[PDB]
């Protein structure tokens, strides 16, 4: 059924209350964002969390035959494909959390600089490490090394950042360690042969956090090869932590996906080809995730802190804690279109599609196609702040309402009736012909009044549309 689609959306990737995920302990997302800060530097201060902070920022001119902190020489600036990959990365941060950041010129002193290295020895190049940072506070010799982010650019993907996306993802995890962030587990390498088995929690993959480095699909996600490039949904709850949550942020109606007005990179895309993987952070309005030009099956969660199936991927999207997005659109496939207590457009498009509104009075569209509209209780579609289907084709498209009969065991509970008499689980359909508006009134409780009614455009055939 419809409800059952539902059903496995909303319990997607449960975590935390005392789950045990590949034999291993699951934490919340807040959890997850103590604990990725678990060293508790701060640039304000050890132990000085939530309040703001401003940051500078260059890109030294460091000479070649030069030897930095950790050893490393053959040394040089970053290029200009690397800094404009480094700002981008940066605002990404700044987006969520309250940091400011400034760049200063190449010779002032900064908080936050970027560099490359390509021999761990004179005259000898280094093919085997990528990147490396410091937290704040780090003191070695009078001297504090926080900030500084060093990167190996003998690698391809450290060369070429805005063309090789684990590039773009190694600067916003260096940056992380440059703010305050750690890895989400202890384990060295090197010196060390960890796996996704030595983490502390279940929830330590990149499809939580780009501070992990283990693949997504150890915890069910699947991002079809490619890297997120942005804080996801543990490093928000991580960095918010530290420096608070940036409540001017995107506070306008936004789109997200297609047609996006973001003017971020990775919150866009122009084609079905262009894949997203994001955490949304979002400080207020209207706003919409529209992902109508991908082709395949999608499964859209707006309930905050889940994850959607989106574009071909698996746990690609999710909403981070105390955000409310609005409005959802589907694609030519066929998709599981899930909102929250507010009220929701939810649009299936083409495909055959499942759409769920939940609390709130919502306005669902199932497009072209067989879809099925799903309702689980009397307040999903409450008199005076009803639900409004506005495109349903009898013989063709369903109301699902089987959560009831199933609920109360019984084959009889809800059943329609031509009046009403105050029995419980009676339903009426009442179709005016004059304004093509079908009402469909149950008494779920049992009260004097019916205490769900639904507004349909379109006739609705009883003895077809209905799934009980
Ligand atoms: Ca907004
Ligand atoms: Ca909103
Ligand atoms: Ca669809
Ligand atoms: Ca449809
Ligand atoms: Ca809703
Ligand atoms: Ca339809
Ligand atoms: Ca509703
Ligand atoms: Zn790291």
């Amino acid at each position: 059924t419809g409800y059952d689609a539902v059903d496995d959306l909303l319990h997607y990737h449960e975590r935390g209350n005392g789950i045990q995920i590949n034999g291993k302990d699951s934490f919340s997302n807040e959890q997850a964002g103590l604990f990725i800060t678990r060293e508790n530097q701060t640039w304000n201060g050890y132990k000085v969390f939530g309040q703001p902070v401003k940051l500078t920022f260059s890109f030294p001119d460091y000479k070649f035959s030069s030897t930095n902190v950790a050893g490393d020489t053959g040394l040089s600036k970053f290029s200009a494909e690397q800094q404009q990959q480094a700002k981008l990365s940066l605002q990404s941060w700044a987006d969520v959390a309250n940091i400011t950041f400034t760049e200063v010129a190449a010779g002032q002193k900064a908080n936050i600089t970027f560099g490359n290295y390509s021999q761990d020895r004179p005259g000898h190049y280094d093919y085997g490490t990528q990147a490396y940072a410091f937290l704040p506070n780090t003191i070695w010799q009078g001297q504090d090394l926080g900030g500084q982010t060093w990167y190996n650019v003998n690698q391809s993907n450290v060369k070429h950042p805005a063309t090789e996306d684990y590039g773009r993802q190694t600067f916003t995890h260096e940056i992380g360690h440059a703010l305050g962030l750690s890895h989400p587990g202890d384990y060295n390498a090197g010196e060390g042969d960890p796996t996704y088995a030595d983490v502390t929690y279940a929830e330590d993959t990149r499809q939580f956090s780009l501070m992990s480095y283990w693949s997504e699909t150890n915890t069910g996600g699947d991002n079809g090869g490619h890297y997120a490039a942005a804080p996801l949904l543990d490093d928000i709850a991580a960095i918010q932590h530290l420096y608070g949550a940036n409540l001017s942020t995107r506070t306008g109606d936004t789109v997200y996906g297609f047609n996006s007005n973001t003017g971020r990179d990775f919150l866009s895309t122009t084609s079905n080809s262009q894949k997203v993987i994001f955490a949304a952070w979002d400080a207020g309005g209207n706003d919409t995730f529209d992902f109508s030009g991908y082709t395949a099956n999608q499964r859209i969660n707006l309930n905050e802190k889940s994850f959607s199936d989106v574009g071909g991927l698996k746990g690609n999207v999710s909403i981070a804690a105390g955000v409310t997005i609005e409005n959802a659109i589907g694609g030519s496939g066929n998709d599981v279109i899930v909102g929250n207590a507010a009220n929701n457009v939810l649009k299936g498009g083409a495909g055959n599609d499942v759409l769920f509104g939940g609390g709130g009075a919502d306005e669902l569209w199932g497009g072209a196609g067989k879809d099925i509209f799903v309702f689980s209780a009397a307040s999903d579609s409450a008199p005076g702040a009803s639900d409004w289907i506005r495109d349903f084709q009898k013989g063709i498209d369903k109301i699902d309402l089987s959560f009831f009969d199933k609920e109360a065991n019984s084959s009889s509970f809800i059943h329609f009736v031509d009046h009403f008499s105050g029995t419980a689980g009676e339903a009426l359909l009442s179709y005016n012909a004059s304004s093509n508006v079908t009402d469909l009134s149950v008494n779920i409780g049992g009260h004097a009044a019916p205490d769900f009614l639904v507004k349909i455009v379109g006739q609705v055939d009883v003895a077809t549309d209905f799934i009980v």
